[PDB]
């Protein structure tokens, strides 16, 4: 009955997200990072 | 000409960084949520 996956936009082509995952996973891991950084503020500031 | 004061893009993935921007930094918001749970599994958690 219902067949709805509805493919929006994000990344049109895995190239590109190839050519992106440098830059991508180095944002992401800042944040992590930052992340862990932060929960130590919110213990030990 | 580039010597005049240009609204100039011309990235990579016109479309990437249009549709998915804003969900790329809420996903940044969410690996710093991240970020701070494996900061309490480095302590007490």
């Amino acid at each position: 009955r219902n067949t709805s996956v509805m493919k929006k936009g994000g990344i049109f082509s895995a190239e590109f997200l190839k050519v992106f995952l440098p830059s991508l996973l180095l944002s992401h891991l800042l944040a992590i990072g930052l992340g862990i950084y932060i929960g130590r503020r919110l213990t030990t500031s």
